[PDB]
């Protein structure tokens, strides 16, 4: 069931494509159309093979020459597609923790929606690249319970999915109820432990049983009981337990639906998921917001940026 929209091209020849790319840039001008059409049709691994072929043939750096030729959002999309898939989430979190403040959107979005196995991969790749430890930088930039919830999720140690225990399900449904609605104030430590640590299939049962007991969806209680960064993070975590595709379809829709487009979020979710579950994100987006993701992008973007983004997305209906 989980499926991306970008696959390995059959009859890939790294050497032929690097010559197509050399021609598409040599001279005054840039043929942005040959670049866009070739790269969105190659898998991320293929793009890496191309990049080293281009380097052995011409002794030139593929991504640096593209940076020289291109500009704007389209440059930013093409550079993102060229990041090895192993490094892109690490990349995006370093640049979120970068500068003075911190981009909590980015932190919350990746850390909530990535599985334990993707999170340990991202921590390794981050350390190797940036020479820093991820947990240490996250702690460095955040506070309060938002910080603690991010550190719990960064442990990547959520319980395995196993046979459900109903007595366990109702004990946790009830702890959450006494921890929030029935308390003056909130016991956020109790919400972080059960939401940060219980298995995904056990928590899908907990969220239904909590509805039976209180007449509220856990999302409704999180909005009632918390605010700010912790509220965003706790909602991202619940949404992701329910469906990662659905959560990312929803992230995509708000990056566009307002007046402008949050272009950074739109490039990050299309590129990071192109080879994982972007087909599923298309389905969820159509089913939920009545629009195809293609019409939504086609309406919200322009130029080569738009054309590239659309060959990457790929579906009408979805
Ligand atoms: N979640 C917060 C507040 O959640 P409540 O709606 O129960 O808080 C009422 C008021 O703020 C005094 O605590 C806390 O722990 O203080
Ligand atoms: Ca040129
Ligand atoms: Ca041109
Ligand atoms: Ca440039
Ligand atoms: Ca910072
Ligand atoms: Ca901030
Ligand atoms: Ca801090
Ligand atoms: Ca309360
Ligand atoms: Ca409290
Ligand atoms: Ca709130
Ligand atoms: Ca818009």
């Amino acid at each position: 069931a989980l499926r991306g929209t970008v696959t390995d091209f059959s009859g890939f020849d790294g050497r032929a494509d690097a010559e197509v790319l050399r021609k598409a840039m040599k001279g005054l001008g840039t043929d942005e159309d040959s670049i866009l059409n070739l790269l969105t049709a190659r898998s991320n691994a293929q793009r890496q093979q191309i990049a080293e072929e281009f380097k052995t043939l011409f002794g030139r750096d593929l991504v640096n020459d593209m940076k020289s030729e291109l500009t704007g959002k389209f440059e930013k999309l093409i550079v993102a597609l060229m990041k090895p898939s192993r490094l892109y989430d690490a990349y995006e979190l370093k640049h979120a923790l970068k500068g003075a403040g911190t981009d909590e959107k980015v932190l919350t979005e990746i850390i909530a929606s990535r599985t334990p196995e993707e999170l340990r991969a991202i921590k390794q790749a981050y350390e190797e690249e940036y020479g820093s430890n991820l947990e240490d930088d996250v702690v460095g930039d955040t506070s309060g319970y938002y910080q603690r919830m991010l550190v719990v999720l960064l442990q990547a140690n959520r319980d395995p999915d196993t046979a459900i225990d109903d007595a366990q399900v109702e004990l946790d449904a009830q702890a959450l109820f006494q921890a929030g609605e029935l308390k003056w104030g909130t016991d956020e430590e109790k919400f972080i432990t059960i939401l940060g640590t219980r298995s995904v299939s056990h928590l899908r049962r907990v969220f239904d049983k909590y509805m039976t007991i209180s007449g509220f969806q856990i999302e409704e209680t999180i909005d009632r009981e918390t605010s700010g960064n912790l509220e965003n993070l706790l909602l991202a975590v619940v949404k992701s337990i329910r469906s990662i595709p659905a959560y990312l379809a929803e992230t995509l829709y708000y990056a566009m639906k307002g007046a402008g487009t949050d272009d950074h979020t739109l490039i990050r979710v299309i590129v990071s998921r192109s080879e994982i579950d972007l087909f599923n994100i298309r389905k969820e987006f159509r089913k939920n917001f009545a629009t195809s993701l293609y019409s939504m992008i086609k309406g919200d973007t322009s130029g080569d940026y738009k054309k590239a983004l659309l060959l990457l997305c790929g579906g009408e209906d979805d």
